[PDB]
């Protein structure tokens, strides 16, 4: 609803690039004066293709309906006339991702567990809006404070049809495979459990701290190899059917684990919700807290 007017915005650094877009920290500043807030803007690029054009204004609309504690805040919207589409302006997190975050704080069992339960209740809700993420990864899941974590990127996120249980994909170049699950890598099918896998690897990536060594592509491609042609995820498919999985972090409770594998259910269906791991993180945080 809101609108921006590009006269007020002063461009202060970049924050990001993610699959079709970029966003940038923005001031908005309608003086001069001290009374100042400071934006995070995301921006299509100009040269995108008419598929990403009609995504971009399905993914603004949905950001301005999504509205809870643990989903970014929109802001507004403001006319990209480079771009002839849209910005879409939210509110800046300045301790941005997870991914970029933990690597230099050593953050405790507890907290991590707690950042877990906050993205299962902000996953849930989105779920409950009939929406799937597509895309859950410590890189899309922003630290606004040491207690308060919000899903930040809705750029894959899509509506799924009213009869349908899955949406069809089609899979592109910049699919984040090594966050998928077989179904999705296999079928072109993403369903409301296959968030739940990508929730499972949003978690071993939690347990690691964000290590780039230990991350999920790194430790795919060792399983895999480099010398594969084509075939990369024709071999993380196999691999995820013969039952292998991602090692158990260093210093990960062997329960935390056992949920995480659970999330990683071959079989769809066998994979818990959302809804459903609330109170068991919930349970599992109380616990590591004393
Ligand atoms: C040098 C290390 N950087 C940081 O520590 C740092 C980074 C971001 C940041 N604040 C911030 N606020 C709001 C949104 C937002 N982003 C939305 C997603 C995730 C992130 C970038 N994204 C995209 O680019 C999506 C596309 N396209 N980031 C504050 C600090």
């Amino acid at each position: 609803p809101t609108v921006f007017h590009k006269r007020y915005l002063k461009k202060i650094r970049d924050l990001g690039e993610g699959h079709f877009g970029k966003v940038s920290l923005y001031c908005y500043d309608p003086t001069n004066d001290g009374t100042g807030e400071m934006v995070a803007v995301k921006a299509l690029k100009a040269d995108a293709g008419p598929q990403h054009r009609s995504g971009w204004k399905q993914e603004i609309d949905i950001l301005r309906t999504l509205y809870h504690e643990h989903i970014i805040k929109y802001k507004g919207c403001c006319e990209d006339a480079g771009a002839a589409s849209l910005q879409l302006v939210m509110e800046y997190v300045p301790l941005g991702s997870l991914r970029d975050y933990l690597p230099r704080h050593s953050i405790g069992l507890a907290q991590l567990l707690l950042f877990a339960q906050q993205i299962c209740e902000g996953m849930a809700y989105l779920h409950s809006q009939h929406y799937i993420h597509r895309d859950l990864a410590a890189r899309n899941v922003l630290l606004d404070n040491d207690r308060l974590v919000k899903i930040g990127d809705f750029g894959l996120a899509k509506a799924v049809p009213e009869g349908h249980e899955y949406y069809r994909v089609r899979e592109d170049g910049d699919s984040p495979v090594f966050w998928y699950a077989p179904e999705c890598l296999k079928e072109y099918k993403f369903y409301y459990a296959s968030d739940v896998w990508s929730f499972g690897v949003t978690l071993y990536e939690l347990l690691t701290h964000c290590d780039s060594s230990q991350s999920p592509p790194t430790k795919f491609l060792e399983l895999i190899g480099i010398a594969q042609g084509q075939m990369t995820v024709l071999r993380l498919t196999e691999l995820l059917e013969r039952g292998e999985r991602l090692p158990r972090p260093d210093k990960c409770p062997a329960e935390v684990y056992h949920l995480m594998k659970n999330c990683w259910e071959t079989e769809a269906s066998f994979r818990p919700t959302f809804e459903n791991l609330i109170p068991i993180l919930k349970t599992v945080h109380e616990k590591y807290q004393g």
